[PDB]
């Protein structure tokens, strides 16, 4: 059987695609510029591409663009998302498109008459952006637009976009009886197939590379492996009884403990034993996959793995230095 | 004679302290954490650190904190600026203490009674952040606070905090007859002596790294070699005719000319010969340094010099890999 996957070129979706065709699906990859050898070579080199993979040219900002992709399949894995690239006008750049495009795809999924189920890949920033961390999070919890809007802290548009985009999504799925799952990844880390440094690993590797601007997203970290998160998606398409949301977080720990763990593995990098504002008494925050793990799904991977894969592949692809 | 340098541990600051010592001066370097080996090593290692360099603890978020270090100096080079580190509340984290900190550095100077001039390092984001770009900018251009605040684009706290900082200062300097200069650099690039990756190098090295978030600053880009920028801070302290604001940019080319320029010099890096949303009739926005060159200041280094200083120093220190 056929499925769509949007944002096929990127970090999650790529791996999602390789795993999808390492099973017996025949897939419809969607990208924006099919001629961007970087974005595409890794998808076509995938064993069984000639006989099963097809590419389609769609943009979230272009109303209607997804119909054909979605024509025919039993599934769509919406993994794709706008960045804040041009960085003049995020309301028009990142939010309008992430909202309208999403609802866009939901319409087109009905129009098909073939789509049995839609899996939105969502963002952890739809859960836990509020002025004070609960010590554990779960699928009833929603980030605070009042607080996001008032404050306008770094990366607000990737919080508010996906919170308005998932919110309005369920608002439709309930209203028009669409079969909607959504997975909520925390920081996705692992090996990867794509050509460049994936966006989520500029952040995970920040205790090595010293990119200060990222420290905040891992001060009280939570993580999955790219390979659990992927198999996790295929689980939730394939496992009939699934409703609502699904957090997909396998670990959680403050910047210091991740630092510790990288130091012991990687001495050849000069990793700081201190970070500003992080004491040893700072409570780790938790994202609970209990609802996932309740269904049957079983994390195969540990924080040490995600990272070995990230460091190993980066080195290989000559993105990270071998040492300092 | 004796000068102050605020945030001595940074990229700009540190190298300015190396230059001022070498030229005969006695430096009171300020930092927020002298117990931090990485910030402070590269300063005590300077020749003449023993005899002509003392160290001080000050933080712009602490009212009064620069009195001691400013005391006794003929000049004060206020270069230090807050980062959006916690990334919870940039109004109170970034802006308030840029501005308060600046006004505090001014009152301290007035009250030291030996400060004959205070050079402040502004930012280019004070000049040219507005909807549509002028083809040339000079010392009379200010950013548009209506437009930063109506849109809240990436980086907006960095723009506003510096524009209200530099503004409030001028209003103060005038009202009290304080000799005062500001230098607006552009994205500063070149060699360095700091031991971690300079934050602005994370931007200039974007084509090599694939840091898609940092392309907007170099899309219509401008530049200044670090060594010029420092000889110009010293030049403008030492030059009696100097008044008001003073642009320090020496080159201006679109992302395409930079990626091309690097590609010819570093074939071992795949650098993309194509950029999304950037065509070849995209004009270059220049920052007119003419006010500064009319005084007699002479720039000594080309676009290439900067990027071979930053590339070499990084390879040596091990923050950019040798190849792809
Ligand atoms: N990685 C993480 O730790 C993390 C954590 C939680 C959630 N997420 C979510 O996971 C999903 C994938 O993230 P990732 O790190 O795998 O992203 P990624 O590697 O950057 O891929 C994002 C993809 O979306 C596509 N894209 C950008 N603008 C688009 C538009 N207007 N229309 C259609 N596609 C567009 C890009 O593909 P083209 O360049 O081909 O167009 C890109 O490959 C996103 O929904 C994100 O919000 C990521
Ligand atoms: N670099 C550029 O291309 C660029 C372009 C135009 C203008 N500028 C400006 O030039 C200055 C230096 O830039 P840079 O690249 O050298 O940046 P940087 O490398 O990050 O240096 C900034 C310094 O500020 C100090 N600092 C941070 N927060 C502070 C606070 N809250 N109170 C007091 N000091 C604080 C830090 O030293 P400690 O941690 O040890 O205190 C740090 O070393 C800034 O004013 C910046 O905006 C930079
Ligand atoms: O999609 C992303 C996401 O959800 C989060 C995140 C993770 C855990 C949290 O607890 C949180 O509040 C946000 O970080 C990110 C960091 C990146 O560099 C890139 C991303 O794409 C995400
Ligand atoms: O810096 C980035 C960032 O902070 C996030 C983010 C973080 C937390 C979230 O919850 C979320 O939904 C997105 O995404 C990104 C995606 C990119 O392609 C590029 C980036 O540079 C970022
Ligand atoms: O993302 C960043 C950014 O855009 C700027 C910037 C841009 C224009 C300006 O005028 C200015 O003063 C600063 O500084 C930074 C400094 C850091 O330490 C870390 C960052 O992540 C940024």
């Amino acid at each position: 059987e056929t499925v769509c996957v949007t944002g096929a070129s990127g970090f999650i979706g790529s791996w999602l695609v390789m795993r999808l065709l390492e099973r017996g699906y025949t897939v419809r990859a969607t990208v924006r510029d099919p001629t961007n050898v970087k974005k595409v070579k890794h998808l076509l080199d995938l064993p069984k591409a000639e006989t099963h993979l097809t590419l389609w040219k769609a943009d979230l900002a272009d109303e209607g663009s997804f119909d054909e992709a979605i024509k025919g399949c039993t599934g769509v894995f919406h993994v794709a998302t706008p960045m804040d690239f041009e960085s003049k006008d995020p309301e028009n750049e990142v939010i309008k498109p992430t909202i309208e495009g999403m609802l866009g795809i939901m319409k087109s999924c009905a129009a098909a008459k073939t789509v049995r189920r839609l899996v939105f890949t969502s963002s952890a920033g739809t859960v836990n952006i509020q002025e004070h961390q609960l010590p554990v999070y779960d699928e009833s919890c929603w980030s605070d637009m009042e607080f996001c809007r008032a404050k306008k802290m770094t990366a607000w548009m990737y919080f508010v976009s996906k919170t308005l985009a998932e919110q309005a999504a369920w608002k439709y799925a309930k209203e028009n009886n669409i079969d909607f799952i959504t997975i909520i990844p925390t920081l996705v880390v692992g090996p990867f197939i794509m050509s460049s440094m994936p966006p989520s690993l500029i952040t995970a590797l920040s205790p090595i590379t010293g990119n200060e601007a990222h420290y905040s997203i891992i001060r009280q970290g939570q993580f999955v492996h790219l390979d659990d998160l992927c198999n996790a998606h295929i689980y939730l398409f394939e496992n009939p009884k699934a409703e609502g949301r699904y957090i997909c977080s396998s670990h959680d720990c403050i910047i210091l403990d991740l630092a510790k763990m990288l130091r012991e593995k990687y001495p050849e990098y000069n990793i700081p034993t201190e970070f500003k504002g992080v004491d040893e008494n700072l409570k780790s925050v938790c994202f609970s996959s209990k609802k996932l793990t309740d269904l049957g799904f079983e994390f195969k991977y540990s924080l040490e793995d995600m990272f070995t894969g990230a460091v190993d592949t980066c080195r290989a692809k000559g993105l990270l230095p071998p040492s300092h």
